[PDB]
RNA sequence: GGGUCCAU
RNA sequence: CGAUGGACCCA
């Protein structure tokens, strides 16, 4: 308390200037009103000039336009806050008429007669200020498009109207093009990218006028690209602009677009690690109802609220207690999540996607400085997104001497929450310091309390989740005979209890009905608990009068709704979602509980366009009803893809596309393409020729033929697909060939099983004097397994892991395949396996009965190569149930090894490592589940897991030969387990050669039959895999090839080659479309066609009917239809700024279901569910539908992307 | 429920 | 009258 105080607010309110740097400037004036002025003059230059030290990131680029003299401008800030003050407005805003009438496009000459004032605001504000970039556009007819104030383009033009510089400054907002004519570039950057990217596949041995012409056709698109001209335009995406351009009385000149900071590094600002840092250096001197309760501070970007989000940390663990960068701590009754409102739009992308929004906010300013100018923009992000109340913490108080101060801050603080309609007479304010709370002061510390239980009571406690009225999201409905009408759905908020009335509101006109009842798979319950996965019972209403997308709420608790206000954010290009802009006629669906919706929306006043990363407020309107309410999350998607989240806001009042055009597609597509000959064998026998490569004389060759393992790559890449491309083929006209070539191979398996399962029981050689490798692998691995698996496989886990899938059974067939008609149909059993079938069936009141009880499983034949079939067992039902427990679990497991059986990734990016460093090999195995004996299996796995394991299997079977076998294997492919074991007999068998021979067990990594070990390892893991049984597959184990491959990749010295095959004869245009993609993705270098196989193709494109000639899709959409360029496609009908194209599908007619079996499939499977950007959490998995294919195809309109 | 690739 | 798992594509 040192001068005055009240002719002090004079000093502030005068310049505006921080209150201490005010009462301290009259410590220094001996109390002169005028002069005070003049020494923070002066005085503000060593702020600003030693505040270069904050980067300057945010802002906003400005635009004007005179006659025919546009200018802009592009001044920046720091903060999103800042950028869009009313003050920053003034200063950035006058700056650009200083370059309009005087024309100075040097940017020097402002940044002079200004650097008076650009301070008079950093002095009044606290952020670095730095006037970037100016420059100007001479044109004789341009315009601009002004993007928030965020983007800004200048596009000057000639011949060309407003309503076209508009648009074509708008194109230029959307699509960043560093040039203006494809003929702009310097052989610089030229010659930089054409002959670097020349050895590029040149190396790749690809001759001269290869690596020439597909370099040179690349550039063509390295140009055609970043180009103005060959630039698709944006409001119409099948012209470029240089044929829009052309096609109107016009010409761009040029252009110039500024984006508020580009180039400027800006580093990550965490939090977590920045307060744990802060908190981890000052640290240096039963209960789960406890609400959690969302709060984040919000304020100026150096009245460290990062450390008053310490002192809460750190106060708050040396007293009581103890997404995505969220620093929670805890309080005696409630639990917090604090976050910190870095940026105004940087925080509603947050609020609205779902992440993390405020329960409560906390307003931290410095009493040093006072409210700052940019905190009504904090107070009004406040209004702006929903904060309930706002409490506000003033830091710093020490440094402030006299008292009626402090009570000055408060007086305007209290006042700016009063112009955003905050309670602000009744709003709390805390003033304490947060560094001396960390120091240890405690004076202090109680004020960091005094704000703790300030959210302990001005933030009132939010509404239980499960005591708000009852809603649940109706996914299937269901007719039993018996129950009638039940739907299933995980119960959102609220209590159901049995006999209450639930009325059905949603897409038709809202129905009432009366809770029945509501059961889980198990237990029966009486009602329903929010936040369980229940089906609920309804008395008198038919099951075609529901639907998905409804949901059953107690009545009068939510209404109908089609039109509605809301802010929804539009997933950025980086974010999976849209990348080119949309306009007035956005026409998507919208996901809401369980259903997408179609529907039309508006723009609100004054913008037109509007684009990935954008988020934009916007009118909704429906095509039909949903039940919602203020606070209501929905997605945004266009077929499939989620590109754009949101809320409700308010709920409002409310109340080309061709056909004989699709007609056409669907007659050609079912069109048999027809040519004499095997048409494939022409496609690889041209396609050879086309690489002067000499082609097969007899289908004979097509498989007798083997590769050479040693060529340039393009030398050999060509080759392996010689030797490949044409092995699976089944329509193999002569060769005295078979499937009972695979029995014979199917019925070695066994002879081998004998000798094996026989001596690997006499582990007594006949002395004690010498020892074997096989037999020591074996107590090594068996050891290791143990420790991994256990003494029995786990009931929590043999519970979250078995269910029920795949197609066919012992007593089901691929037609009844699907999941609900297991549990519609009585399934099989093996004797052993009973006792587990009962368990269940102890676990349930639904029927689990079990049909004919048998020791038997089917062998039949799957086909695999042109030479031989594949020999496998349909399981008898109920073993498969488990079996896929233990196969389930033996995955989870195999998971601390290393080996992730979920992803055969891992396994084939290795396989590549390998044909370069020549130090992992891989390993092929013949049969490989089929050599596994219950020796080898017994002698290796636990005792309580051997018997789980024996009970499970099928131990007998019976061949169309009518005849049976007593299987010597421990399982055949087709047993439930087969895979995780195989893959774990194997990696154990590996990981203990890798002991025994030094090197790191971690190397070993194994996939099924796809091994990759440490090569030197493949000696040792040979004469292992000898004795142990398996048969180790010499030419196809690489341990020192150029050339390994693994888990369906190959590879060359680091080079992909991995070829394709053409399966079956070729007759439909949908199984031409197929090999005609392949090749091409096999000869695409991202876009770019090797030009000799560029030959063979277009030549047999010409067998498909005209129409589909020319109907392409982009890359990794399918092959219902030619993979080219989707701008191109003609059939390609936009539609509500939505591209979509039509592919080809096979063709399906509806069937009927068991209503049990997938009411039971789906509790059954929401049970599964219990004992096991960021927004995806809207989106579930759907209902049980049956159909059988018909011979017919059918032409599907699908959602497109540009790219 | 239908694909393509892929390990058995 | 086509087993079991991946991984993605439609639905
Ligand atoms: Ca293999
Ligand atoms: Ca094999």
């Amino acid at each position: 308390a040192e001068i005055t105080a009240s002719l002090v607010k004079e000093l502030r309110e005068r310049t505006g200037a921080g209150m201490m740097d005010c009462k301290k400037a009259l410590t220094e004036a001996n109390g002169d009103i005028e002069l005070a002025i003049e020494n923070m003059r002066k005085s503000g230059a060593i702020k600003a000039a030693k505040k270069a030290g904050n980067v300057a990131a945010d802002g906003v680029i400005k635009t004007k336009i005179d006659g025919n003299y546009g200018i802009i401008l592009e001044v920046n800030c720091q903060t999103d806050f800042v950028a869009k003050d009313a003050g920053f407005q003034a200063f950035a805003d006058k700056v650009l008429d200083a370059a309009v009438a005087g024309k100075i496009t040097d940017v020097e000459v402002l940044k002079a007669q200004f650097e008076e004032e650009r301070v008079a605001l950093v002095a009044k504000i606290g952020e670095n200020i730095n006037i970037r970039r100016v420059a100007a556009l001479e044109g004789d007819v341009l315009g601009s498009y002004q993007h928030g104030a965020r983007i800004g383009v200048l596009v000057a033009a000639k011949g060309a109207d407003e309503e076209l510089v508009k648009h074509i400054a708008m194109h230029v907002a959307a699509s960043k093009p560093e040039f203006i004519k494809p003929e702009d570039v310097s052989a610089e950057v030229v010659e930089k990218e054409y002959q670097v990217q020349l050895d590029i596949a040149m190396q790749s041995g690809k001759p001269k006028e290869i690596a020439e012409k597909m370099v040179e056709g690349r550039m063509k698109k390295f140009t055609g690209e970043v180009s103005l001209t060959g630039q698709p335009f944006v409001m119409e995406p099948s012209k470029t602009v240089g044929q829009l351009l052309k096609e109107h009385n016009a010409e761009v000149t040029g252009f110039i677009r500024f984006e508020v900071g580009e180039g400027i590094e800006k580093v990550e600002t965490d939090f977590a690690a920045e307060v744990a840092a802060m908190s981890k250096q000052s640290h240096m001197s039963f209960e789960r109802t406890k609400p959690h309760v969302n709060v984040g501070t919000i304020g100026h970007v150096d009245h460290g609220k990062t450390t008053l989000t310490a002192a809460i940390t750190t106060v708050l663990a040396k007293t009581y207690g103890g997404n995505t960068s969220h620093v929670e701590y805890d309080t005696p009754t409630r639990h917090y999540a604090h976050v910190d409102c870095p940026g105004h739009a940087d925080y509603v992308k947050n609020m609205i996607t779902g992440a993390a929004q405020m329960d409560g906010a906390i307003l931290v300013v410095a009493a040093t400085d006072g409210p700052m100018p940019q905190t009504r923009e904090h107070i009004l992000l406040g209004r702006q997104v929903g904060v309930p109340y706002i409490i506000v913490f003033l830091n710093k108080c020490d440094m402030v001497d006299d008292e009626e101060l402090l009570e000055l801050v408060e007086m305007e603080v209290r006042e700016l929450l009063s112009q955003y309609d905050f309670p602000g007479d009744d709003t709390p304010i805390v003033r304490g310091s947060a560094l001396k709370a960390l120091e240890g002061d405690a004076e202090w510390e109680a004020k960091i309390l005094e704000l703790a239980g300030f959210l302990d009571s001005y933030i009132p406690e939010p509404e239980r989740a499960i005591d708000k009225p009852f809603l649940l999201p109706i996914e299937d409905v269901f007719s039993i005979s018996g129950r009638g009408t039940v739907v299933t759905g995980r119960v959102e908020r609220g209590i159901i209890k049995v006999g209450e009335e639930v009325e059905i509101v949603g897409i038709k006109e809202t129905q009432k009905s009366t809770c029945t009842g509501v059961e889980m798979f198990r237990k029966l319950l009486d009602e329903g608990r929010a936040g369980e996965n229940v089906g609920v019972l309804l008395r008198g209403i038919k099951r075609e009068e529901i639907e998905r997308g409804q949901v059953l709420a107690k009545p009068g608790t939510i209404k109908p709704h089609t039109k509605f206000e809301s802010e929804v954010y539009i997933l950025s290009k980086d974010e999976g979602g849209r990348h080119t802009p949309f306009f007035k006629g956005y026409r998507p669906q919208f996901y809401f509980r369980t259903t997408d919706v179609t529907g039309t929306i508006e723009l609100p006043e004054g913008v037109e366009m509007v684009m990935p990363g954008d988020n934009i407020k916007m009118v909704v309107t429906l095509i039909h009803p949903i039940a919602m309410d203020d606070g209501l999350r929905f997605a945004i998607r266009e077929g499939g893809r989620t590109v754009g989240a949101g809320v409700v806001a308010k709920v409002l009042s409310g109340a080309s596309s061709r056909n004989s055009l699709s007609a056409q597609l669907r007659r050609a597509a079912n069109t048999r393409i027809e040519v004499e000959g095997n048409l494939a064998l022409s496609i690889a026998n041209d396609l050879l020729l086309a690489y002067g490569q000499s082609p097969f004389n007899s289908e004979a060759e097509c498989i007798s033929f083997s590769p050479r393992f040693d060529g340039t790559p393009d030398d050999f890449r060509i080759n392996y697909l010689k030797a490949e491309i044409m092995s699976k083929y089944d329509d193999f006209s002569l060769g005295i060939d078979t499937e009972a070539v695979a029995w014979e191979k199917f019925l070695a398996a066994e002879a081998e099983c004998a000798l094996t399962n026989a001596r690997l029981y006499r582990p007594d050689y006949s002395e004690d004097f010498n020892f074997s490798l096989g037999e020591s692998c074996i107590h090594m691995a068996r050891r290791k397994i143990a420790k991994l698996i256990g003494d029995v496989p786990s009931v929590e886990g043999m519970l979250r892991h078995c269910r029920f899938s795949g197609g066919a059974t012992t007593t089901n067939n691929r037609s009844y395949g699907h999941p609900s008609f297991k549990f519609a149909l009585p399934q099989a059993c093996t004797p052993r396996a009973l006792k587990y079938v009962l368990a269940l069936r102890a676990s349930t009141h639904f029927d689990i009965r079990i049909s004919d009880i048998s020791p038997f499983n089917k062998a039949v034949t799957v086909p695999k190569n042109s030479k031989t079939d594949r020999c496998i067992a349909i399981e008898p039902g109920w073993n498969m149930f488990f079996q896929l427990g233990i196969g389930g679990i033996l995955r989870d497991r195999l998971r601390c090894w290393g080996i992730d059986l979920n992803d055969q990734t891992i396994n084939q990016r290795r396989a590549h490592e390998g044909s370069v460093t020549n130090n992992l090999a891989t390993v092929d195995l013949s049969a490989a589940s089929d050599s596994i004996s219950l020796a080898l299996c017994e002698l290796l796995l636990p005792p309580g897991w051997f018997e789980v394991l024996m009970d499970l299997r099928s131990p007998k079977g019976r061949l169309p030969d009518g005849s049976v076998v007593t299987y010597e294997k421990i399982s055949s492919m087709g047993n439930g387990y087969t895979f995780e074991l195989e893959s774990l007999i194997f990696a154990s068998l590996a990981r203990s050669v890798c002991e025994i021979l030094d090197l790191d067990s971690s190397e070993v990594t194994v996939y099924g039959d796809d091994i990759i070990l440490p090569s030197c390892a493949v000696p040792a893991l040979r004469e292992v895999f000898k004795y142990v049984g398996f048969t180790t597959n010499t030419k196809k184990t690489f341990s020192e090839g150029p050339f390994r491959e693994s888990c369906g990749k190959h590879y060359y010295s680091g080079v992909d080659v991995t070829p394709f095959y053409i399966r079956h004869r070729i007759v439909s245009p949908a199984d031409l479309i197929l090999v005609l993609n392949n090749l091409y993705r096999w000869a695409t270098i991202d876009g770019v066609w090797d030009p000799r196989a560029h030959s063979v193709y277009l030549k047999y494109r010409k067998l498909l009917p005209k129409q589909l000639q020319r109907n392409t899709i982009p890359d990794g959409y399918g092959d219902g239809a030619l993979v080219g360029s989707v701008l191109i496609n003609p059939f390609a009908k936009n539609r509500g700024w939505i591209r979509y194209v039509p592919v080809i599908t096979d063709h399906t007619r509806d069937r009927e279901r068991a209503e049990l079996g997938s009411y039971l499939y789906d509790l059954f499977s929401r049970c599964l569910s219990e004992s096991n950007a960021i927004d995806q959490l809207i989106c579930r998995s759907n209902p049980t539908k049956i159909s059988r294919s018909t011979g017919k195809f059918d032409i599907q309109y699908i959602a497109c992307s540009s790219r």
